[PDB]
């Protein structure tokens, strides 16, 4: 009797690219492009286990454009040049990067710390200060083949530094193949998403918001959005198309974010399954168990995330010692195994970019002794999401009606409902009606207004600059 486990990864970022200079003004996608999204796949070369990933179209763009050789980071400018080089204004944007990440596992070096405690540097500290920044992003592979410019940590020349760049960009060129690699040889499922990864609830139906938080302040939706949905949906279709060679037949909705539009929506395109979260599932069933696979209105195939396991790795082990952590979470899938005389199917959904940087070692530790014992497990067997999709021996529920929300707190309100969020989607509304290019769909996207009317600075002046832009450019 089997327990089935089932890792779905989502990698995400937005489109950091302003239309009108074509630079990207933050190095989110450099950074976890060559730290998380060719390493976390490439695991699957070393354990004989199934690993399944979600890429998002815009991010996957945006990956295309590094690889080739045609984005214009900023930030890596600051980086890349010889001190001596530096504008005034790139020498603070290192130091207020440095300040940001700090704190992080990934920048524990001591040097950081002397850096940051001097008043002002010269050319040999601001090359330890850009180096460090590059190697405290250093994905698992690399941290093999550059192990003792590591372990060096302080001291670096600009041809180190070139060296590292050189070889991050060969590790972002080899990203698209890892993931055709890992799909033709049935390691693992590859999904998409909307492209720009939107709240295709809201866009469909505003008005869903209501059906959890009834008290919420939304703007008039003048406007409708229920097109651009479709084509969010449609043109993801085409894009993982280009890159992998079939119509996807799995999709991960943003935030894992469902309605019963929504839902009929993904059936209308084509979509066979998705995945949400056990918020969701609790709000709409009675008996609300996440180890069966659901069929809305027999419509749809949609599995529910064990939200505790997930946020368990998402959010609780990076403040464990990685043996210690492998250890609880082996032990809650036994008592899951030991809890039903059925084979339960247990979803992992989360974003497989971001939590590592706070495990030590960039959670390399407990990746790799997670994987190594699963693999030797004989009780787990870990699926793909089409073995997870055909799976003949689980059980099976049929259910007819959800309550819109997402994955977080089954609700809208990281994305809706104060005054800050309110107006992002008002300018949103209004340069709609006058809407002429597809920017408009860029600037749909979820991670605008996450980041909107919240504490988080800096850089959330330079997300509003992007938005805005994406906005302005749509109107043209
Ligand atoms: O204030 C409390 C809060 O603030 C601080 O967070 C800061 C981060 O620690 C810091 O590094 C920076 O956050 C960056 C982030 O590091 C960077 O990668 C980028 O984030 C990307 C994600 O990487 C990307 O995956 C995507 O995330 C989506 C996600 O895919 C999706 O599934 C869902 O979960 O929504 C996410 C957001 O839309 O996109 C984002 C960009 O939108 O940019 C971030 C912002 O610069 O800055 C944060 C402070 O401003 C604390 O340190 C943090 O721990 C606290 O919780």
């Amino acid at each position: 009797k089997k327990l089935f486990l089932v890792f779905w990864w989502h990698m995400h970022q937005p489109l950091y690219r302003e239309p009108y200079t074509g630079e990207y003004l933050l190095p989110w996608t450099f950074f976890h492009a060559v730290k998380d999204y060719y390493d976390m796949p490439a695991y699957l070369k070393d354990f004989e286990i199934k690993l399944n990933f979600n890429l998002t179209p815009v991010l996957i763009d945006q990956i295309q454009e590094y690889a080739q050789g045609k984005a214009k980071d900023v930030f890596l400018e600051a980086i890349r040049k010889d001190p001596d080089d530096l504008e005034k204004e790139e020498v603070e944007k290192l130091i207020e990067f440095t300040k940001l990440n700090y704190e992080k596992p990934i920048y524990r070096f001591e040097r950081i710390r002397e850096l940051m405690n001097k008043e002002k540097l010269n050319r040999e500290e601001l090359l330890d200060l850009q180096t460090l920044n590059l190697l405290a992003w250093c994905g698992r592979t690399l941290r093999k083949d550059l192990k003792d410019l590591l372990n060096k940590g302080r001291n670096y020349t600009q041809e180190e530094k070139e060296y590292v760049l050189n070889k991050y960009f060969e590790i972002i060129k080899k990203t698209l193949s890892i993931y055709r690699e890992i799909k033709e040889e049935g390691k693992g499922s590859v999904s998409t998403s909307p492209y720009y990864h939107p709240l295709i609830p809201i866009l469909l139906n505003p008005n869903c918001v209501y059906e959890t938080t009834p008290n919420v302040k939304i703007p008039d939706f003048a406007v409708s959005f229920r097109e651009d949905a479709s084509k969010h949906v449609e043109l993801a279709k085409e894009k993982y198309f280009e890159i992998f060679g079939e119509h996807p037949v799995y999709m991960w909705p943003p935030e894992a974010s469902v309605s019963n539009e929504a839902l009929e929506l993904y059936y209308e395109k084509g979509i066979n399954m998705l995945a949400t979260d056990e918020v969701i599932l609790k709000n709409s069933v009675e008996r609300a168990s996440p180890y069966l696979r659901y069929y809305f209105r027999e419509l749809i195939s949609v599995f529910f995330r064990d939200k505790t396991l997930s946020d368990l790795i998402g959010f609780s082990y990076h403040a464990w010692n990685a043996e210690d952590a492998v250890r609880d979470f082996i032990g809650r899938l036994k008592k899951i195994h030991e809890s039903v005389d059925f084979q339960p199917v247990v979803f992992v959904v989360l974003n497989g970019e971001n939590c590592w940087e706070y495990y030590e070692e960039n959670g390399i530790p407990f990746l790799e002794k997670l994987y190594s014992t699963l693999e030797k497990e004989e009780w787990i067997e870990t699926l793909t999401l089409e073995e997870a999709m055909r799976k003949e021996d689980v059980k099976t529920e049929v259910i007819e009606s959800v309550k819109a929300g997402t994955w977080f707190d089954g609700n809208f309100l990281k994305w809706i409902g104060n005054k800050e969020k309110n107006e992002y989607w008002k300018i949103l509304i209004e340069a709609k009606k006058k809407a002429k290019n597809d920017y408009i769909l860029v600037a749909e996207g979820s991670d605008w207004f996450w980041w909107q009317g919240e504490e988080k600075a800096p850089f959330v002046e330079v997300f509003d600059k992007l938005f805005r832009s994406f906005v302005r450019r749509a109107q043209e």
